[PDB]
């Protein structure tokens, strides 16, 4: 799969994109890779932030579905016109497929000024496809129309400039070390999984595990942060806050309302606790755990714009939508979306940012009881 290694690019906090082509002759676009949604959507109009956009008039293979889509979210929205056309992935499997494309024709606070992507490849399941589940997601089309196996994997590196690999239809063994550990995909809408235990340094957190998955826990390359339900956010920060009593910070920092700086090059990582999530294992009463570092949840901020030094954002934040395992979790690990076997595998990434003393890890097996009681009904 060396065709596919390092085919992801991007910029810090603007997401990871892959090169894709649409229509005949092919139009090249950068497309944000997103495991948190299920539409293939693309700029179709000359919005001033876009570098390029889908021009259906040039495509002899485009077919109008005569149907509009409206997708609103907390702050903004995208809207578009549905269609199908021929899609391929240059640094992907050497194949072409007829897929659905939403031609984005109006949006608010969707595109990122200064980014180099022009659309979004929602890699998740039909059940959260918009406007409804009859709109076949890109990846279903791909598997259905070719001999590509039903799974992909992400190695997200990140470092302004980021890179990674999306392996379509397989696993590249050089992208990780140690062994893959798999957690079940609870239902096929988002990539839903169940967290069964949470430890900060080692001190578990002693919460009804159900809090950890309220009302869901997902895996999302479209989110930067590790996001925790309100209640789990408290006990974690309060416990992280205790772990790092070699220093004192304003309450606003923990809230992701203000950032924090140290003389250019003098951050003490050791004051900061490792974080462990245990995930439901493949077997009754069996879990494993993933461990991330401060280097994962304290992220550099580019904008030393009215500052000089090394300022970091607390990259763990609260949620009314459940746990989101975003880039903060994913950049530690190689992640296999084993769609065919309804499961997600994690392994220590070969690219991840390690230091001298501590290392991101994936360990098992452990014994955890009542794991099914951790899901939401
Ligand atoms: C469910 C979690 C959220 C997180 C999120 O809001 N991501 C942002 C981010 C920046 C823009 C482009 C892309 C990644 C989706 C969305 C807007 N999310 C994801 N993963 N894909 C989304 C698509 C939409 Cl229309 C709204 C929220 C989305």
């Amino acid at each position: 799969f060396v065709e596919m290694v390092d085919n992801l690019r991007g910029k810090s906090g603007q997401g990871y994109y892959v090169e894709m082509t649409v229509g005949s002759p092919p139009q090249t676009l950068n497309i944000l890779v997103d495991t948190g949604s299920s539409n293939f959507a693309v700029g179709a109009a000359p919005h001033p932030f876009l570098h390029r956009y889908y021009q259906r008039q040039l495509s002899s293979t485009y077919r109008d579905l005569r149907k509009g889509v409206y997708v609103p979210y907390t702050q903004g929205k995208w809207e578009g016109e549905l269609g199908t056309d021929l899609v391929s992935i240059p640094h992907g499997p050497n194949v072409t497929v007829r897929a659905n494309i939403a031609a984005i024709t109006e949006s608010d606070k969707f595109f990122i000024n200064g980014s180099n992507w022009e659309g979004i490849l929602g890699l998740a399941y039909a059940e959260i496809a918009r406007p409804d589940d009859s709109l076949e997601p890109f990846f279903d089309s791909l598997v259905k129309q070719t001999h590509v196996p039903n799974l992909f994997s992400l190695q997200l590196c990140g470092a302004a400039s980021v890179g990674g690999s999306m392996i379509i239809g397989g696993i590249d063994h050089s992208l990780y070390t140690g062994s893959l550990w798999y957690t079940p995909i609870r239902r096929e809408w988002y990539y839903e999984v169940i967290i069964v235990r949470v430890e900060i340094n080692g001190q578990d957190l002693k919460m009804d595990c159900k809090e950890y998955n309220y009302d869901k826990s997902i895996v999302d390359s479209g989110t930067t942060n590790l996001r925790l339900p309100k209640k789990v956010f408290e006990a974690a920060v309060k416990s992280i806050k205790a772990a790092s009593s070699t220093e004192k910070f304003p309450d606003g920092f923990w809230l992701g309302e203000q950032l924090v700086c140290w003389q250019a090059g003098t951050t003490p990582w050791n004051i900061f606790p490792v974080i462990s999530l245990y995930l439901m294992g493949e077997v009754t009463n069996q879990s494993f755990r993933i461990t991330i570092l401060p280097q994962q949840y304290l992220r550099p901020v580019e904008d030393v714009a009215t500052s000089q030094d090394d300022c970091y954002k607390f990259a763990i934040s609260q949620s009314s939508t459940g746990t989101v395992m975003g880039a903060v979790i994913m950049e530690g690990f190689y992640v296999v979306f084993d769609r065919a076997r309804k499961r997600i595998g994690f392994a220590v990434s070969a690219c991840h940012v390690h230091d001298e003393f501590r290392t991101a890890a994936v360990e098992g097996p452990f014994v955890t009881l009542d794991m099914e009681d951790c899901g939401y009904n």
